[PDB]
This record gives C-alpha cells, structure tokens and sequence, in this order.
C-alpha cells in the first residue's frame, strides 16, 4: 500500500491545478514548526499554539511559500483562553522572512507584538497585525510595504487590550503604500483619521475608536474607495454590555457637510453607533451609488420621521435604523416619513428597536409600493397591537419578521483565533399570542411559512385555527402549550409539508390525558415532523399513520415508558409510516429495545438515530430486519459489544456512528464480507487492540472515512499489523497524530500510532 | 445518666398533662408493629411502610390507645412511589379493634381495603378511609359507627385509583348514624347525593364526583350543615391537565331554586368547577349568614356582569371568581356589576382569569367602598393598559396583585401521605415593564412594598426612578437586568429596610463596566439587602457601606475572583459594614478563604453562612477575629479536617453545621473546654470513630441538637465507649434508629448504633 510513512502532524491538501499544498497546524500545541515540511507547500497554518518565537531557520528551504498564518500564538490578557500562558511575546529575528520570495500574506495576530516586523519581502500582499501590541506607526517602518494590498491593524489598543495611549500615526505614514487597497484600523484607540492615505484605499475601516471630529480633508483623495466603516467613534453607551468612552457634552461624531466629497465609488457606509441625532442630506450628495447604509444605535428617532437624506440614495439596498429610540419613550405609533418611498431599490429595512406601542396599517403606506422590497423587520418594538391582516398588501414581501414584539389576539466582525426557503414568511415567534382564532390569520392565504414559536399557546386544536392558512407549507409551534385530544388538529393545513410541535411538554406530561398520536393521517403532503423534547410517555393511539411522511424527530421524549416490559401495544407505533426514512428516536431514555420493535419499523427507513439514550444492550441480528438502513447511529450510548459478523447483520449498512460508546474490543470478523459499509466511527471508547483478522483491506479500501480516536489503544507489541497498517494505509483516519494516542506500556504512553516502530519485536 | 437503653425505632413524646404518649414510626418501612410499645401510649402512627396485615395481637396489650394511624401501607396504583409494591393489599383480621376500648381516632388512608373494617370500637369517633377500594356503602356494614364524628371515605374511585362503577350508597345507609358531622365522599364516581343523611351534620363533601342533578329533597334535613363542597361535578375540562369527564351536552350541575333551603347555618359554599353558566339569587334565600363562596372555572363571565345574586350574600367574606372567561373572547374591559358593592363585609376577591385587555379607572368603581376590603386579586388576565395611579383610591388594602398580567410603561385538599407584612402592596411581577418611569408611579406614596420581579428592566438607575415611592419598605426587583453604574441608585428610597436585586446577572455578568457595590451607603434605614445569584465579579467600589444592613445575601456569585490570590483589593469588602449580623457568602464558589478576609469582616457578625463552596480547606484558628459568631454554616463544602480545639478557636461559637462534608475522624480534644456551644452537624460524612477523649458529657450535657447520621461509623469494638454513651446517654441525636447505620465489621453492616451490644469484647 505505502512505503512513506509521513509523521508530520499537521494535514496536508494537493489540488495540482492550483499548485497549492497546504499544510495546517491549526490547534496543534506545537512547540516548533516541525522538520521534513514539504518544500512543495504553499500555504501554512500556526495559529493557536505554543510557538516560542521566528527565526531565518523556521522557513529556510521554503521558497514556494504563498501563506504564513501564524495567529494567536500568545493571546492578549483578556483575547484568549486563559489556560493557555506564554511568558512573553513573541519575538522575531531580523531577515526572518525576507528568504521568501513568493510571500504573498502572512497574519501575525494576537502575538503581542511592539512594533511591526522587518525584513518582509517585497511580494507581500496582505499583512493581517490585529490584537498586538503596536500603537503607533511611522513612515520608515512601512518603507518596506510598499507593495502591501490588504493591512490589518486592528484590535491593538481597546478594552479587551489596552495599551494606555491614544493611537498615534506620523504624517504621511500610508501614504506611499501606493497599491494598498485595504486598511483596518479598528478598535485602535485612534483619534484622528490618519491622513494622508493612498489614493489606491477601496476599504477602509476606522470603526470603534476615539474619532470625534472628521476634516474637510480627510476624506478628500480616495475616490476609489468603496466600502467607509466609521461606527462606534462616539458611541451611545447607555446600558452597553461592554466599556464604552461616549464623546463629551454626548456630542455625535462631527462629520462636516462635505466630508463624503471625493468619495464617489461609496458602496457601503456605516455609521452605526455615533450618537448621531440628524442626518444631513448634504453627505450623500455626491455618493451615487451607495448600496448598504448602516445607522444603528443613535439618536435618529426624531429624524426617521422626517429622513430627508433618503431621497439622495436611489440605489440604496439595505437601511439598518435599529436601536434608536429614545431612553423612556414608549411612543403611540412608528412616524416614518413619506421620504422611505424613493429609496426604489430597497430590499431589506431594519427597524428593531424603535420601541412603540401599535403597529397599524398606513404606518406602512411609504413601503407599499417598494417592489423588490423582501424583509421588513419589526422585532423588538414592543408593539402591542398589530391586525396581521394589514399585511395582504407585502405579499410581495419575503420575511415579515414580528418577532420578540408583545402583540396578542461592538465587534461582529471579530474573527477570533429555517422557513425563508419556502416563500412567503410570518415571524410571530415570543409574542404574546395566548389563543389562535382563524380569524386572525384571515387574508393570510399567501403565506408559505408561519412561525408561532415561543408564544406559550395552550389550546387543544380541533382543526380549525389555521383555516385561512390554505398554501401553508411550514408552521413553527414550538416552545408552547399543545393539548393533542384530537386526531383532527392541523387537519385543514392541506398543504403543510414541515409541522414542528417540539417543546410542547406541557400536556403531553400529564398522565390518563388522551394523546391522539395518529393526527398526521390526514397530513397529505406531510414531508417533516419534529416533535422532539415533549415528554410523549403515553398515547391514545396505537400507531402514527401518514403515506407521506420522510422525517420524523422523536427525540428527547419518553420511548421508555412506550415500549416498557411486556406493554406490546406501542411496539408498531410507527410502522404505518410507509415512506419514512429517517427517524430520530434519540435521547429518549431507551436502555433496551424490546424485541419486536424492529419488525415494526417502517419498510423504506434509511436513518436511524439511537443517540444519547442509554442503551445498556442494543441486539445488532435484528437489523436484518430493516433491509433499507444506510445511516445508523448509535452515538453517545452505553452499549459494550459489538456484532459477530457485520455482514451477517445488515446488507446495507454503510455510516454505523459509535462514538462515545463503551467498547473495549472488537470481533475477529468484525467487518468479514461487509463491503457494502463505507463510513464508521468508533472514536472516545475503551477499545484496547484491533488485529487484522478483523479489518481486511478488501473492506478497508472503499471506506471514506474511519474515526478512532481518544480510546484507549495500549501500544505494546501484541499490535504489529496494526502499527504497520495505521502507519502504512491510505484509509482515512482524523487526528491520527495528536487525539489517538497509546496507554502503554510505560515509557510508550501518550505516544502516537503513527510515530510507533517497536524494532525489537522480530529482532 | 441512663440504665434504660430502649431500642424502640420510632420517637416518643410526653405530655402529662395532656396524658398523651406519642410514638410515631412514620416512613420507617417496618415489616411488623415492633415489641415492646410502652402500656402508656396514646396516639400511634404507622403511615407509609411494608406492613403486612394486622390481628388482634397487634393491639393486644394497648387499651390506652386514643389514635391509630395506619395510613397508605400499600399505596394504589398511581398514588404513592411505585419503588415500594405491596403484593397485595392489606388484611384485616376479624376482631381486630375491639380491644381498644378507648380508642377515638384511626387513619386506614390508602390501604386497598376493598370493605370497611367490621368490629371497631363504640368509642371511635374518627375514620379514615381514603384511597381505598371500598365503593359500595351498605347499612350493615355502618351498624357499628353509630358513635362515629368524622368519616373521610374520599378518593375511592376516580382517575389515580379507579374501581370502573360508580359509588354505590343504599338507602339511608348514613341515616342512624347520629353523631355525624363530617362526611367527604370525594373522588368517588358518585352519582347521586346519598340520602338520607343524618341531620347532625357540619361538613358534607361531595366534590370531584359525577353528580349531574341536585334534587330538592337531598339538603332537605340538614340545618346544622356549615360547609358544603359541590365542587367539580359536571367540571369545566377544556384544557384540563387531568382526565376529567364533562356532562352529557355541555351541561352545568343542576341544581334546583329550591336547594339551599334547609341549609340555614350554612357558612362556605365552594361550587367551583361545575361548568355554572347562572347563578340564581334563589338560591341563597336562606342562607343567610354564608361567608365563603366558591365559583372559580365556571362560565360566568357574563354573570360577574349582572351578578344579582350578590345583594343576598350581606356576610359574605370571600369570594373566588376566578377563571370563568370564554374560550376565544378577548374583553377589552373588565365588566363587573354595580351589584358588588353590596358586600359589605367582603375582605378577599379574586377575579383571575377573567381574561381582558385594558384595566381602566371605574371598572373596579363598586368596589371603592367596601371598607373591609383587603385582598384584590387580578392576576393571569392578560391586561395590557392599567394606569397605576387609579390605585390611589384603593390605599386602605393590602394587597393589590396584578401578577402575570402583561402591563408596561383539581383537589387541593389531597393530603398526599414575603412582602405583606410591611403595609400596602403592589404586586407588578411578571409584568412588561421594561423601563421605570418615576412618573408612573406618582400618586403612589402610600405603598409599603412593591414587586418589580420578573419584569426584565434593563436599567441603570441613578436615583429618580422610585421619587415617589416616599414611603417604600421593601422592593423587590429579583429577576431583571440592574445596571449598577452608579452609587445613587434606590438613593431616594429613604426609608427603605428590604432591598431585593437577586437574579439580576445581566450586567453585573460582563466584564469592564462599572459595578458600584457602595450603593448601599445612602440607605440610612436598609436592614436587608438579598443579591443573590448575580454572578458578581468584579466591583468598581472596594468596599460596601452601610450604617444600618443587618442582613446580606450574597449567595450565588463569584467571591473566588473577588478575593482572588494576591488581590487584596476586596479583602475588607464587608468590613464597613457595621450593624451586619448575618452574612450569607455561599455557593460563591470559594475554593479558600485568602488569610486575611476574618479581619475584614464586620464586628457583630452573628451567622456566618459558607454552604455549597467548594471550600477545601476552611482554617479556623482565625475565627477568633470574630468574637460575636454564633452560627457557623460549613454545610455542603469539601472540608477534611475539624480544628485541634474548637475551645482555642471561638468563645462564642453555638451552631456548627458541618453536614455533607469529608470528615473521616473528630480530633481527640474536640470539644475540650468548649462550653458554650449548643448545636452540631455532622451528619452525611465519612467519619469512622469518635472516642470519648474529645466528647466530654461535661460538654454534651448542654447540647441541644446532635447529627451524625448517613455517615461511615464501622462498628467494631474499638468504639466500645462509643456504643455505651450512644445507647445510654440522653444527647439527642436524631434518627438513631435507621440512617446513622453501621459500615463494619462484615456481620455487623447495616447495625444500629443503639442496637450494639458487643457482648464479647471483655470476656
Ligand atoms: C431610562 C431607561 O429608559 C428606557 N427607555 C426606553 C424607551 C427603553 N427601551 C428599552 C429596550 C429594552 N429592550 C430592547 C429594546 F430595544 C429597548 N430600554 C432598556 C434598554 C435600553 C438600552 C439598551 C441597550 N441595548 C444595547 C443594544 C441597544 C439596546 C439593544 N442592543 C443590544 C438595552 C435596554 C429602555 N429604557
Ligand atoms: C380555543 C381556546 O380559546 C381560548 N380563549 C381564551 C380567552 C383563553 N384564555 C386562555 C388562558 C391562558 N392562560 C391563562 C388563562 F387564565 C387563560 N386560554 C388558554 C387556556 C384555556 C384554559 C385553560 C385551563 N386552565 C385550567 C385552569 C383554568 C385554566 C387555568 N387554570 C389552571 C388553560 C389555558 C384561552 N383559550
């Protein structure tokens, strides 16, 4: 099979068209880059690690390396997991990367580094420096980037990673990087935007700093640029989860009217959270062709009324105006103005947060005629009132999202180291719907989903709540109070493809209470059901019934109970459902399966779920029973033994998933004549030695992909074969350097199955 | 001190003036009546256990027995911990009782007795029959109860113990037995009233039955009758979280004008759950002096809107109208009659569940002059608008709750086997207020305590929500989102005394943001202040302040980061502290006390509480800083090893709780010189042996209190003293029978330390 039994611990990928081999330490705890890297790699990963330091010897002989990622080698006091100490930073050599001719990026944060590293060749392209140390920036340290395209300074000096002084950049210290296009200064106690800068910038982000003033000069020679992040420069602090400085006199940022001059390509402006309290329409005067305009978490309630600056934004896609209320005014109604009708291209519009009491109709008026509007959201209003029949007029619409209201009948770019598929939506999840009236829901008939979850609904449905509801193809009823007395509940809901009725533990707890657990014959088109974590210990019903149904979760309930000792009423509780194929019975406190459930399995089921239950003995030569199952799992349980004879037991088995079980040994014919299967997983057992008997190459040549790891293996050598075979096959085995380790015997704990060579066996 | 070691399992007690001796073997699974019951017992009680069966050699020698209490050896199906079977029932052998010829009292509660007894005594006066399999009353069989006062034969047949046929009772079964004055036949598939009933009866029972009709010559004798329980026959069961069986065609129990016409000392009504749709003055003709009146879970939302019958009830107490509301009516208001204010001595109305929109000034303008009203209960109604001020009319109450609402800016008597008392209340718990408003609570002086808990308010108070409130004692706001930014927060409560934030974790949750814990210094009156399970971490202030708090809880958050190694910045956290007298820092997480925290503690501390730590090892020999402790709670932590002389360590030390520590063995001079203490625990450890050296009667003799029970004492003769004193000295020690058990050697596992007689340890 293999005679280059390569020990390297970090993956290896080859896409020869690319020309690229990427070699990944990511997560690895090296102490060192290891030797024998292949000089044929192009990019290389050595973030989250315990690397002391550079040197020109750590990338010697590789000249055909495009990528260093060398991230979070020593985490800032508070960026990182504290378990995870380096005694100090790291340090570079100088000409510690100069050897590299084909560079192209390297990133080099949350290292705790002072200032930036020199020497970097002249082909570099991208330099990512956030969460170190470097607060100021000169002119004669960027000599040497005069070629960058893409800079990262951001994180260096903020709350998480304070460095005690404002962010200082010398006169004209980017200005001659003349092919930069992106600059992230965020989150660097910076003050004033650092002119003056390439006329090349494309993106330039400045947000989160100590920015109070804009020049008439600031902006003024970037014309190619495109995307302008200036959000959380005087932020609005009340009750922010985070330390925030607000400006003084809780002035907003002062941006002069003809700031936004030069800035033609604008596409994207964000100016969330700067306290801003009007919004002239003297900024996008000369911005075009801006596409997203962010202006959350100010102070712009009073001009959303009025929001004149909206008629010079034609082309404007999104308008995030979330979060600006003002502090103790629950106002009547949401005021938005006649001027939300020009911006034609709109699609989304979010205005959570504009805290207000009733939702009625012609407050929508300007948006009625927005034809490629798609989302409205209208979440965390506490808006009380709201006829939801107002709203057969954004039929167009895609989303409708009505979430956390009341209605009845700093970073998110901080790269540390559903029902919109099925048409139109209604989002009334955590409201305060306490019954359902189909009067409600009338001149609703458009909508292809509705989500009712959350809104802690006890009825007993008897089939004519959602009677207007008639293309209705998703219905989220999660997290409420459903009474299933009636065989007839959802029976007028002709179309419903996906019913979720999970979290609906209420009445399905109470003992001697009818459980009409046969209300999906009448489903037709039924494709889903998930029903999971409702305590279902009884049912009324002897079976389930539906000739459409393809999913069924049944997870978190009480199957105990169901098929308890000697009690075979419950035992063909599902095998009327012709066409499932996928049955998610997990979590369910099954210890045993009573024999005889199997036989009352569905005919065309396909993938059987059996984790986290606590099956003390799961009979493996009843499977032959299901002779449709490619996918069963079995993780998270407490079984111990594993079947005679795999081929025996199922003909059809190709993903058995065993982790976390209790094994301590296979079979000696374990996978004997069992070709078909193609994927197993017996990762975190107690199994000890696996000899060959068991695992023919004849089988193991097909199979995709093979879990062992985090069990105990004592590596003594009672396990020739298996040293050979593990560090001489080709069948895929993750982790196969660091998780998989040896007990034993002694001397050789903790070692690797790869690094294993036992000389003295045969000597 | 003693020559009487009695070995009997169950408590005794002596009052001799009452001439009563109380032996009581509660939940004692004993599998026989133990020999030896002292001739001088008076009440015995024998409830849930593995008894047999009884004979006339059970109660052979007892003639001084007055009580007998048998109750629930064999619990039915459903009713008891189904860990515990009986084979069978239990067996009453003939003449069982006779002997008894004072017996006045016997409890055969839940004993699948299947007839009632025969042979009893003349002289019982009481008899308890519930959860028993008895539904068939013949005359015969009740010849021998012609004394009998009180009969309880409820839950015979119903849901959790069925007999599938109604009760059967023949004619004037109950009629000659003359002495009768409480009857209950609850929950016993009861289907007509059992005339004739004797005319001496107080308290007929008659609810959870299947009574459908009242006929008018059914109460037609009793005129001494004082209670009457008519409650769910013909229930209300949408929705009901029980099997509950309606009448046939929606029905309510029929009850003719004519029925409460004997009933003149008639004083509690209770006609809930009995599907009631009118209410006819006709009824309440002639009782005259009723005081209770039941009507909850009926359908008289429309009744509570005329409620006529109201003018005949001028005595009237109470009245619970709760949950009468429409299934699929939504009222805008609440409409309660002009006829309400003819109650005159009404103290408590609950209207719950009278499910409507908006509480308005005159909805509640009848109830502006009953001059005894207390309570007013108008929780669960889903109000939206409720102007608070309005309540400046109802000042003279006590309670105004207006829980679960959402305002913004079956038997109860199954015997199984706060803010009020500071004035004027205003309970807004679970409400939609999500900012505080000082405007909102105007005309609101008068409230001695307010309930905000629930309400989720994200706020950072700063001393002008609660203006006011001038008069406020108590305020709880557990449950919300408190931003602790500035000391002046409650600054304008002045006279408050109990301040609630617990489960406030939002903000005090992040880190970085200011948390001032010295709030508490412009409180000059505060005596309490609970903060628990605030997840507190940090705190801009360094200590707390307070001239007056006599009480703190601080359970629940995080003291280990706050008194973190080498931080000695919240060592004198408390100390300012000055009146504080009982501290209650548990569950914080400690692993260790920093040595230097007892000298930063306040003088008078009394009750130190340091249970669920994590305490590894608690020194003592700085206890002596505080010389006013009295009530050292250790219980739940992860000790190992008691101090060397409780006498060197405290002088004032009387409440060690020491209980589910690790403690393997006491010291040798424990309790050397240590008078002054008056109780231990510990109990649930691993002790093994405790020797005399360190446990000097001179010391026990004044021990009030003693545990050492659930713990690892093997019971060997090197503990020859040990079984001496503990079977011969009068130390209480609780449980010395069961649970304080014997680990070894071998033979003697599972011994009683009070059963140990090592004959042969000096022969
Ligand atoms: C004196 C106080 O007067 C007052 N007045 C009115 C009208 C309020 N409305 C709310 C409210 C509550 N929850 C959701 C809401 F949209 C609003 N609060 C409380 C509040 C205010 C600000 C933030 C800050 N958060 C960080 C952000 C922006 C916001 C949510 N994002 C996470 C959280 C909570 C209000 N407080
Ligand atoms: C077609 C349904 O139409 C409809 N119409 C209206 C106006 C309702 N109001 C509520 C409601 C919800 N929660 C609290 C409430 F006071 C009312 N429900 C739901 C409901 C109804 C009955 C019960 C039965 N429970 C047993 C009892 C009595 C009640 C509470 N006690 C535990 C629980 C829940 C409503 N359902």
């Amino acid at each position: 099979a293999r005679w280059f039994p390569k020990t390297l611990p970090c993956d290896v990928t080859l896409d020869v068209s690319k020309n690229h081999v990427i070699v990944d330490c990511t997560d690895k705890h090296l102490t060192e880059i290891p030797g024998g890297i292949p000089t044929n790699t192009t990019n290389l990963t050595l973030t989250i690690n315990h690397i002391p330091d550079i040197s020109p010897a750590s990338f010697h002989r590789l000249v055909h390396l495009v990528e260093i990622d060398f991230r979070c080698n020593c985490v800032p006091i508070r960026l990182g997991s504290k378990s995870n100490m380096c005694p100090r930073r790291l340090q570079i050599k100088p000409r510690s990367f100069s050897g590299l001719t084909y560079l192209k990026s390297l990133y080099l944060d949350g290292n705790q580094l002072l200032e930036i590293p020199q020497g970097l060749p002249p082909s570099l392209q991208l330099l990512s420096l956030e969460a170190n140390n470097i607060f100021s920036i000169r002119k004669e340290q960027l000599t040497e980037l005069a070629n960058i395209e893409i800079l990262y300074l951001g994180q260096n000096c903020y709350y998480r990673n304070p460095c005690y002084v404002s962010y200082s950049i010398e006169k004209d210290a980017f200005l001659n990087l003349t092919k930069l296009k992106v600059l992230s200064l965020k989150d660097n106690n910076v003050t004033t935007v650092p002119t003056v800068l390439p006329s090349t910038l494309t993106e330039l982000y400045l947000y989160n700093n100590m920015i109070a003033e804009i020049q008439e000069d600031d902006f003024n020679n970037l014309n190619q640029l495109q995307i302008l992040d200036l959000s959380g420069n005087c932020p609005r602090c009340y009750n922010a989860p985070f330390p925030c400085t607000p400006c003084k006199n809780n002035s907003p940022l002062q941006i002069p009217v003809n700031a936004f001059d030069a800035l033609t390509e604008l596409k994207v402006l964000r100016l969330h959270s700067n306290s801003l309290q009007h919004v002239p329409p003297r900024w996008f005067k000369n911005i075009n062709n801006l596409q997203e305009l962010d202006l959350s978490q100010n102070f712009l309630a009073k001009e959303i009324g009025d929001a004149k600056f909206l008629h010079f934004l034609p082309n404007l896609i999104q308008l995030d105006l979330s979060f600006n209320f003002e502090l103790q005014v629950y106002r009547a109604s949401m005021n938005l103005s006649q001027a939300f009708s020009s911006l034609k291209s709109l699609k989304i519009l979010r205005i959570r947060g504009y805290v207000f009491k009733e939702l009625k109709s012609f407050q929508l008026s300007p948006l009625h005629n927005l034809q490629n509007l798609e989302v409205l959201d209208l979440g965390t209003n506490f808006i009380k009132i709201a006829n939801l029949s107002m709203f057969k007029q954004f039929k167009r619409l895609k989303v409708i999202d009505l979430s956390v209201n009341k209605i009845s009948p700093y970073d998110k770019y901080a790269r540390s180291c559903s029902c919109y598929k099925y048409g139109q939506t209604l989002d009334l999840s955590k409201n305060s719907i306490f019954f359902i009236k189909s009067s409600d829901f009338q001149h609703l008939s458009f909508l292809k989903c509705l989500n009712l979850s959350g809104n802690l609904i006890s009825q007993t449905l008897n089939g004519s709540e959602f009677q207007p509801l008639a293309e209705l193809r998703y219905l989220d009823f999660s997290n409420n109070r459903l009474d299933l007395l009636h065989s007839t509940a959802f029976e007028e809901l002709r179309k419903l493809e996906v019913l979720d009725i999970s979290s609906n533990s209420h009445y399905f707890q109470s003992e001697g209470i009818t459980h009409m657990l046969n209300f999906t014959k009448n489903l037709k088109v039924l494709q889903k059901l998930m029903m999971n974590d409702n305590d279902i210990s009884s049912s009324t019903s002897r079976t389930m019934e539906s000739e459409s149904l393809r999913t069924l979760e049944f997870r978190g309930n009480h199957l105990d109970v169901l098929w308890r000792d000697g009690d075979n009423r419950y035992l063909q509780l599902f095998k009327n459902l012709l066409k499932l194929e996928e049955l998610d019975i997990s979590k369910n406190s099954l210890s045993f399966l009573p024999s005889g459930v199997f036989d009352g399995m569905p005919p065309n089921l396909k993938n059987l779920s059996l984790a986290k239950n606590g099956l003390k003995s799961f009979i493996w030569e009843k499977l032959r029973y299901l002779k449709n199952l490619e996918t069963l799992d079995l993780s998270h349980n407490q079984l111990t033994t594993v079947p005679e004879r795999l081929s025996n037991c199922s003909r059809s088995l190709k993903n058995l998933i065993l982790k976390n079980n209790q094994i301590r040994s296979l079979t000696k014919y374990f996978l004997q004549d069992a070709f078909q299967l193609r994927y197993l997983d017996l990762s975190s057992n107690k199994i000890q030695m696996i000899q060959k008997t068991s695992f023919p190459e004849n089988v193991l040549n097909n199979l995709k992909m093979l879990l062992l790891h985090h069990n105990r293996f004592l590596c003594t050598c009672d396990a020739v074969w298996f040293v050979w075979w593990v560090q001489h096959t080709e069948v895929t085995i993750p982790y196969l350097a660091t998780d998989v380790t040896c007990v034993g015997p002694g001397a050789h704990k903790g070692q690797s199955v790869i690094s294993l060579d036992l000389y003295t066996c045969e000597l």
